[PDB]
């Protein structure tokens, strides 16, 4: 009955805190876009600090640079690794040429890699799928059915898309303490070969259903939450995409009916009106 | 009976109009090939307009450029970010060198990214699958079976390919108004481990079938359309591909039989003749 | 009984001849490695022929090049699009600089794309799966079972790998002429979460089997062939791979038993001996 | 009863030794990170050794290089293929210019490819999934159930993840010698639409189970091992990942119960405590 703390947030993210360079690839792609341009911008500097430090490690090898001045070796270093090569700051002798070839080799390895991640980070698209703000439990074809709906926000379609409704709630074990059980709920249409507009997902509540007989109260008490797992291959990106959302007992409108989002234009051509997406019809009795 | 407006077009595209920078990645890959070369061509210009604007923000730092002339700073700017570095327009002092390194850093970030999308846009292949112009309903192994066929237009094969026949038609709810129902039709062979030539898809019409007993009329009236969803992994691209098509009541040849597309060459070696692909045998009674 | 022409070759390729720039992406990746280096090597030349043709379209704009000589404009053109920029052949005036920026823009678009395909073509790996030279039909757990085996030639493993045995043979329709039927044969283990060594695929021949009761003769006569479709995700490439093979009636050793390929090393550690891979035990009666 | 040699190691790797340039792509991605930077660093050198050898193959074509000195042609060669182009070492005549364009063409093909692999090798991520050190067999909902658990070590989640428990043990054929049988064990939850924290996998031991009635002894004797095959699409990388592990008879704690890894923080917010991950509760009788 009483209000409780959310285990999952509306965006299907968790409120559990785990407890714990050693995971660079993940780290690299994982970091905020500024921190990345920072790391890279950094590495770049350090290598030219190293090479500048190399051409000085040997005598005054480059021409037109002042002796022992690291500055000159460093700006040369950028000009040799970025393949600009103006022609003022220039090498001298066999040794300087060898180092330059090496820095050019790296500068080329530098980009090839800076570009790999630059792209990996890039090729992680959203589905632009919209989830309904509530869900309803309402009789459908004479059976109390729990339902929620989602819509594709993009012109381009999503193919072989599918979704999961997963109840989560505390339940006493046959023996021992209480644990939240992961109940994957059976749907009338789990898969959808194509999805461009709107989809009402629904789980009929029959004798086998975890929420069979469950009321608001018993639900509240079981501390039950629901989680939508949507996934599918976006036609637009030619690639996979996903999306999560979470609902709570407060959200479920009982006897709710989603409202038809399909509208006729003045022109008379039909259309989809995402304004009704969250509208839920409800019947009100007297007093 | 009467003619009606198409909900889907032959190319399986929709005639619904939704209603609604905020979606850059999608936008970027989404845009027409000219608009892209335009955006990029543009950004390029703006940055060199910015850098040219930087070397001028400080005194006359570059050598061989006229003072205060933005022009010189800008063409220098392209030569410094594209790593040409002729050696006429050249930096001076510590500050100019630092900016040059920064522009070189960007010019390298610029390409790495311009190349990501250049490739993403590129790696979205067609299946080169051809759909039959009509479909038929014809008895097959003593059961009225709805069928349509598709063929692979490329030498290279498509693997683990599969298709969906999805009837779409207006149907009165158990209560409330009319809605088009998404009937996914059961096929005799949904999957095909490999597909290189021709495939007749078919949905037997038995007691469970949505179109069981349905006639042209009742079909027309139910405003029914059919949609082919083909997908599969092209051997050629080593990658996934798909294709849609739509059919209408007018298209279905009742009692139609697709005509064998397999032909013997003069040499005697057998072959596939895509000329008969759309040919449908029909029996004509008297008068 | 009599020998016949193969519809599929040992490498699971077809002997049907279809009948039929318009398909560039496919074409590009499709072509032989020389033809590719050729197309590219070509395009490169044509553009610099175009740009060289541009700097000449206007007066003598570049310095150190002879007037009206296309040669000079062309080698300059490579040096401006490849971002070498020695500093002999150099622009003059606002117009030359503008074209140079444009060629640099293209030269950078040129690589980004030349690299996309350079990579796409590259990232199409073989599975290095080996197929047995014959197949056998032999009693297994008291049931005549058709079987064939394949092995992974690479240290690295293949995961969620699966295979299809697909009989192909001419069969008279319930009405009309003869057509080859695609019989996908039911296996005892279609999927395999992991595969690194050897796998005997097998299709038990029971009452439901297409080849139930079929003999060599009836098989020969039905002109039956079998096709192995293997697919799976190679751990090595972190990517998908596949492989086909075809067998004929001549190949099937009846009463054949594949011979155990697992061998103990002198060291005593166990090992896999791909020498027995194609060895088939057969029992020989008298006379 | 007696101790035996492990067929699989804890990391799910094999102890079988197979028996056997011809497989470059695999080889390339396969090799240790040093050996790679080596091969490349090498190829680079050889080509410039070739080009340097070309400009010398013809007369003294480049300006500012000493005649017949390969050294000069080689360092020039790096400066022409890396597109630095200082402007000291410079071409002369039509022939030198043509070769330079060719080397620039290659130097650009060189990077495009060096970058393909540089990235392919890069985009092969770990799942950072942790496996429990033992497994248990313990009654669960009144049925002896074999179980093991794994946890996601990364903030980011893994989606549509699934696992396989695969018993492996020597078993006498209906006829002939002994072979290890690949028993894929049926689980209560094979698939999991999402996985971020902890997952107890479990195989109920009923009449159909390979290990039905099996004891430590009979297991030991059957030389049975178990192999966990985990796979799933990491949300972090936007890509697929996998992980193997192996267990032995010694590892299985009979009557074991994994210990709840979920802990409440001082703040009161809940959390996951990977310290209990390997903790197994066991009941101890008297004496
Ligand atoms: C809603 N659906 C999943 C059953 C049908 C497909 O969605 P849509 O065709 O309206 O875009
Ligand atoms: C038509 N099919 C899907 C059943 C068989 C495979 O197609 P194909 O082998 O003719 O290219
Ligand atoms: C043969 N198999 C497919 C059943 C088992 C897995 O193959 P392997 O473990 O011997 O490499
Ligand atoms: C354990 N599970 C697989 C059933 C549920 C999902 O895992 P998780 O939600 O705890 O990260
Ligand atoms: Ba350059
Ligand atoms: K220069
Ligand atoms: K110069
Ligand atoms: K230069």
């Amino acid at each position: 009955p009483a209000r409780k703390p959310r285990i999952l947030n509306s965006d299907g993210s968790s409120n559990i805190t785990r407890l714990g360079l050693d995971d660079h690839y993940h780290d690299l792609l994982t970091v905020s876009w500024p921190v990345f341009i920072t790391l890279i911008t950094g590495l770049y500097l350090v290598t030219n600090a190293l090479f500048a430090l190399a051409y000085l490690a040997c005598g005054d090898v480059i021409e037109n640079a002042r002796p022992g001045s690291f500055t000159d070796a460093f700006f040369f270093s950028v000009q040799t690794m970025a393949t600009i090569g103006y022609g003022k700051l220039i090498p001298i002798g066999p040794l300087a040429n060898t180092l330059v070839t090496l820095e050019a080799l790296c500068g080329m390895l530098g980009l090839a890699v800076a570009a790999s991640l630059i792209y990996a980070r890039f090729t992680r698209p959203t589905a632009g799928v919209l989830f309904s703000s509530r869900m309803v439990i309402s009789d459908f074809e004479g059976k109390p059915t729990l339902m929620m709906r989602l819509a594709n926000l993009r012109i381009e379609a999503i193919i072989e898309a599918d979704v999961h409704l997963v109840l989560v709630r505390s339940e006493i074990s046959q023996e021992g303490m209480v644990f939240r059980r992961f109940h994957d709920l059976t749907l009338t249409r789990s898969r959808s070969p194509i999805f461009s507009l709107s989809w009402t997902v629904m789980h009929p509540i029959d004798h086998h259903s975890p929420i069979y007989g469950e009321t608001d109260e018993t639900l509240r008490n079981s501390h039950s939450e629901f989680l939508v797992l949507f996934t599918g291959h976006h036609e637009a990106f030619a690639q996979n995409v996903h999306a999560r959302h979470a609902y709570s007992c407060d959200e479920i409108i009982w006897g709710g009916h989603f409202v038809d989002v399909f509208t006729t234009l003045p022109d008379g051509r039909r259309a989809l009106d995402l304004g009704k997406f969250h509208e839920i019809a409800q019947h009100h009795h007297h007093h």
